[PDB]
C-alpha cells in the first residue's frame, strides 16, 4: 500500500530495462567508447594542427572517415557525437548515424553546454546545461542517440585546498541532476567528474582526492534517484601530477586506480569508461591494460577515448581524401590495442 | 595564506553596492511592486478586462503603474519582466526612466520557469542558470539593480511532500542563482515559495517553512552568498486553503514571525513577503499583524503583484480614460501596505459600548 | 610537513591497516560465518527460562563451554562474538574460553555497544550508546584476545509515521561511523550493524527502498570518518517483507531484493557482508542465505552472523544437563554446516529447489 | 490531519516554556554567567599557583568564597558547577547551591566528560559524554541545576586545513545531540564550540572559520530538533591568533565578532555568552564592551567567564581565611566591570 515517501521514486519498468541493456551493451566484453564529440571550436584546434581549414565539408568527411571504418564495431560499442554530427549526412547522402548503425555501434550525444566559474572560488568550474535538457534529450533520442555525456572539471591544488567543498558538490549535484534527466528521457548518462592531472601532486594525493570526489558524486546520484544499473562512470585514472612527483610507473597507476574504484563505486554500476586526459595514445593503452591485468573486476573497466584514438588518425590523414582507407587502418590498430587492454592481454613488444 | 575550504569574499566594491541596494529596497515604510508578469501570465489578466494582449496594451499598463506620481513614497523597487525593462511607452520615454523619476529601483526576473524533478511526484525545479551571468551583465547595463528567482514547494503531508530531493534542488538552485547575481552586481531576491495548497494546519506549515528555510540558508552560506546584499521572499506561514479549522490574522502573524526568528540571521537586511492567493485586504491585514509584533531584527515588508494590481486593472478596463482613477487605486493600496509595514493599518475586539456616570 | 590534500581523513598506520584487512578476510573465509554468542545477562536469562533452567554464572559458563568446546566447529565458523563477561571467563576445569576458540581456530570478537536509548524529538526512534571510553575498552579487549567488534543500531520501518526519519538515519549512520574508526585505530575489525527491524505490514519493495537509503547513508558516514572498508564488515538485515504482511514472500525474492540492494550501496572494498537472521526460523535463515548465494558469485562474501538461528535448537536439546553436551554439540554442527552450505548456495535439507517437480512417467 | 513527519517533533509546551524562561533569566539585562565548573584536575593547577593543597576542604572553602559573596546576584545570573560542587556543602554544613539561591543565582552543571582524539585527524578533538547523559540530567535537575554546559574544541591551522570537515561535523553533531538530551530533561544547554586562538592567523581568517563552524553548528541543532529559544551559544570572540604580531585592536575584535554572529545566529536564540579564552581579565571586559558599544543587538551579548572573573580573586586570597572579605571585593569589582560591558558602558572610553 504506502511507499516510504521520503525517497526518490523508481523509473518505470520499461525505461529502466532499456537503460540497463544499453549500459551493458556500451561496456560489452572487449569493447569501449569512441569520443568524437568535439565542438566546432575544439575541432578547429586539431584540424588546424595539421592544416586545411575547419569547414562543414571537412568535419563531415572526417567523421565519415571514423564511423565509416569496416570492423570498428568489433572493438567499439558506442560513439559520442556532437549535436551537429548527430543530424549530419556524408558527402554521399547517408546519415552519419546510419554508418554507426551499419557497424552496429550505439550513437551517443554530448549534452553539456561547457564550463563557467563558480563565484567565491578561485576559478573552480561549474558545468552548464540543465536548462531545457529534458527537451533536448527527447530530440536526441528521436535522432538515434541512446546515451549521453556531461563533463565536469575539478582541479587538484593542495596548497589552495582544491578541489574545495563547493566545487565538489556543485559538480556532484550537477552530474546527479543531469543523469536523472537523461534516464527519465531514455538516455544512459555517462557521469564524468574529471579531476585534472595538472599540478605537482603525488599519486597518493590524487587517490585521496578522487576517492573523496567519487564518494560525493555517488551520494548525489542516490539523492537524485539515479539508477546505477543504467548509468556509466567516466573518471580520471589515478595518476601523479603532470608537473611530476617521482614520475610513477604503470604498475602504480593500475593499483591506485583499481583501489579507489573498489572503495567508492558500487557493483550495480555496469562499468567504468576511463578518460585518457593528456596521456599518449600508447600510455592510455598501457595504463588501461595495467588496470585490467589486476584480475577480473566487479564492473567492466573499459575506455572512452577521443585524442587517444584519433591523434595518429588525424596526423596520418592530413585532409586529403586518398588516405581514408589508410587512415582507418591506424584507427583499427588503436581500437584493437585498447580492446586487448580491456582483457589485460595487450603487451607491446 | 588563509583557511582555504570556504567560499572566497566578494570584492569590497560590489559587496558595498549590493548592501546599499538591499537596504534601499527595504527602506522604512516601503516595499516592492511585482510587475514581472510574462506575456503568458499578463494575457490571463487582460482576459478579465476583455482586452487584447498586445505590445501596445502591455506598455500602456506598465506606463499606468510606473507613471504614478507619488508611488515612490510607498514603493522602493519594481520587479520587471525582460520585455518591460527594454520597453518604451507610446510617447517614446523608456519605462525604466519613469521608475527613475519616482526614484524607484528597477529589478528583473531572471528565472526561466519550472520543470519537473524526475523521481518525484511532480515536484518542481526552477530553470535559468545557463547563461545567467551574461544576462545579469546585460540587465545591469539596462538599469536593473536587483533580481528575482522563483521556486515552488508543495505541502502534502500524506505524500511526504516537500520531499528531501525537492527541498535541496530548490535550496541549491536558489544558492547558485543568488551567487551568480551578486558577482554581477545584482541583489538577489531568494524566493522559496511554499504553496498554500492542501488542507494542512498552520502548525504544519510552520514546521515545513522552518525546515525549508533552514535548508535554503545553508545552501546560501555554502555558495558564499553575502546575506547583507540579499533579500528573502518567503510565504507567510498560514493554514492551507482547505483547512476546516479556519484561523485568524493574529496567528498568521505569530507563526510567521516565529519561523523567521528561528531561521533567518539578522545580517539579512529584510524579508519581502509574497501574497499567495490572499485577497488585497488580507495581504495588508496579515502583513500588518506581522509588524504589530514589535520591531524586528530585519525589515518585514512586501513584494506584492496581484495584491497591488487586482483592483487597478478592474478600475481601468484598458481605457486611457480611467488611468487617473487607476492610479488613485494603486496609491491607495501602496499606502495601505506601507502602513502595514509600520503595523499601523486598520482600513476598516473590546470595542466597548460605553455610558454615563462620574 | 608536505603539501598533501588536507581536507580528508588521514590513513591508518600501514601495520594496523594490514592486520585489520587480514582479520576481516579470515572472518568471511570460504564456507564460514560468525557465531553470535554475545547475549547479555538479561537476554540470556530469557533463553534459560525457555529450558526451565536458572541463570547463574556457572550455567552461563557451561553453556558457552558447550558452544565453543565443539570439536571441528571451526570448519564452519570463522569467528565468535562474545559478551564482556565471557571474554574474561574460565570453564569448569579452569580453561579460559578464548583458548577453547584458539584450539578450534576461531577468532574471538567482542560486543562493545552499551545498548539503546531514545532520540528526543522522535517517536521512540533509537540511538546506540557506547562511544564514551570506547578506545580504552578496545585496548583492553585486544589484550584479552578479541580481534573484532560489534555495535548494534536499530531502525524501524513505519511508512505512515515516516520512519526511519532523517534524524534516525543520521544518528545511526554517524554513531556507527564513529564506533568503526575508534575500533580500527585500536586494532579491532568493526562489524557495522544497522539493523532495520522487520516489524510492520510493509512490502518487500518498501524494505528494499529503506535499506538502500539507510546503507547509502551509513557508508557515507564511514567514508567521512575515514573508516578503512577493507578492514570492516557490514551486518545488515536481509531485505524482506514485514512480519505483519499478507502471508508469503518467496525466498527467491528475499534473495533477489537483498542482493540488488547491496549491489547498489556496498562498494567491493568491503570484504564481506555477515547477515543477521532477525526473527527468521533457523531453517529460514539457512534457506534465505542460500537463496542469496544461489544468485551467482558476488563481489563480496555473503555469509552469516547468526545467534538464535544457530543456538535455538541447541538450547532445546540440552536443558542444562552435563550429559546432553555431546548430543547438543551435534545439533550445533548440523546448523553450522547447514549455513556453511548456504554460503555456497548449495543448501537443501528440507526441500531443495522451488521448481520443476512432479511424478515422472518413464518410457 | 497528520503532521509533516520528516521533522523533529516539538518539546511539550510545559518544558519548552521552562527552558525559555531559564534561558532569558540567564541573559538578564546587565548580567552574565560565572564559570566555576573547574575539575579537580584543573583547580589543582590554580591552587598550585597560590601554594594551596588541593583538598576537598579548600575547594569547598573557595566555592563558598565565590558563591557566598553578598550582592553578586546583581551582576551574575547563573553559575556553572562541577559535579562535586553541586552536591557539596561548606565547612559549616550549608549546601553550596543554597548560597546561589540566597543571591537568587541559577545553578548550572558541566556535563561533558572531556576530550578525545578523532582518529584519521591530526589530533583534532571530539567531546565525550553522551553515554548516560539523559540520566545524569535527571539527577542534576533534582539537585537544583537548571542549565548545562558542554565544551568542544576546534583548532585553526590554515596550512594543515584545521578545522577539517570531520572535526567541524563531529563537534556540530555532538553539541546537537547533547543539546537535545538536555532540553528533554529540562536543562538549558550552553552550546560551546570554542575555536582556539592558537596560531599566527589573522582576525579575518578567524572570522571566516568561526562563521563556517557556527553555520554548521546551528544546522546540526535544527536537525536534532533543538529549541533555540531555550538554548544559549558560548562562542569564542573573533580575534587574531596569538602570534603574527599584527595590531588587532578592540574595535576590530568587536566588529568582526558582531558581524560573524549576525550572519550565523538566528534571533530566536536568547543570547550569546562569550568565553574569554586566554584573554586577560581586563581584555575580556574591554572586548565585551567593544562588542556591545556596537549598538543594541538582536540577542543579549554577555559573558560566561571563569578565569577572567577568578584570576585576581584567587591570587588576592592565597587560601587564607582572613583574605575572604578582601577577595570577594575583587570578585564584585570584576563582576560589575563586565556587567557594565554588557551595556557598552565600561570605562567610558579611550578613543
Amino acid at each position: 500500500c504506502t511507499e516510504y515517501m521520503n525517497a526518490p521514486k523508481k523509473l518505470p519498468a520499461d525505461v529502466a530495462e532499456e537503460l540497463a541493456t544499453t549500459a551493458q551493451k556500451l561496456v560489452q566484453a572487449g569493447k569501449g567508447i569512441l569520443a568524437a564529440d568535439e565542438s566546432t571550436q575544439t575541432i578547429k584546434k586539431r584540424f588546424d594542427n595539421i592544416k586545411l581549414e575547419n569547414t562543414i565539408e571537412n568535419r563531415a568527411s572526417y567523421r565519415d572517415l571514423l564511423f565509416g571504418t569496416k570492423g570498428l564495431g568489433k572493438f567499439i560499442s558506442g560513439a559520442i557525437l556532437f549535436e551537429e554530427t548527430l543530424f549530419q549526412k556524408n558527402e554521399a547522402g547517408v546519415p552519419m548515424v546510419n554508418l554507426l548503425h551499419n557497424e552496429n555501434i550505439i550513437p551517443g550525444i554530448k549534452v553539456d553546454k561547457g564550463l563557467v566559474n563558480i563565484p567565491c572560488t578561485d576559478e573552480e568550474k561549474s558545468t552548464q546545461g540543465l536548462d531545457g535538457l529534458a527537451e533536448r534529450c527527447k530530440e536526441y533520442y528521436k535522432a538515434g542517440a541512446r546515451f549521453a555525456k556531461w563533463r565536469t572539471v575539478l582541479v587538484i591544488d593542495t596548497a589552495k585546498g582544491k578541489p574545495t567543498d563547493l566545487s565538489i558538490h556543485e559538480t556532484a549535484w550537477g552530474l546527479a541532476r543531469y543523469a536523472s534527466i537523461c534516464q527519465q528521457n531514455r538516455l544512459v548518462p555517462i557521469v564524468e567528474p574529471e579531476i585534472l592531472a595538472d599540478g605537482p601532486h603525488s599519486i597518493e594525493v590524487c587517490a585521496v582526492v578522487t576517492q573523496k570526489v567519487l564518494s560525493c558524486v555517488f551520494k548525489a546520484l542516490q539523492e537524485n534517484g539515479v539508477l546505477l544499473e543504467g548509468a556509466l562512470l567516466k573518471p580520471n585514472m589515478v595518476t601523479a601530477g603532470y608537473e611530476c612527483t617521482a614520475k610513477t610507473t604503470t604498475q602504480d597507476v593500475g593499483f591506485l586506480t583499481v583501489r579507489t574504484l573498489r572503495r567508492t563505486v558500487p557493483p550495480a554500476l555496469p562499468g567504468v569508461v576511463f578518460l585518457s586526459g593528456g596521456q599518449s595514445e600508447e600510455e592510455a593503452s598501457v595504463n588501461l591494460n595495467s588496470i585490467n591485468a589486476l584480475g577480473p573486476h566487479p564492473w567492466a573497466l573499459t575506455f572512452s577515448y577521443g585524442r587517444a584514438l584519433q591523434a595518429s588518425v588525424l596526423n596520418t590523414w592530413q585532409g586529403k581524401k586518398e588516405n581514408v582507407a589508410k587512415a582507418r587502418e591506424v584507427l583499427l590498430q588503436r581500437a584493437e590495442a585498447n580492446s586487448l587492454a580491456t582483457y589485460g592481454k595487450y603487451k607491446g613488444g
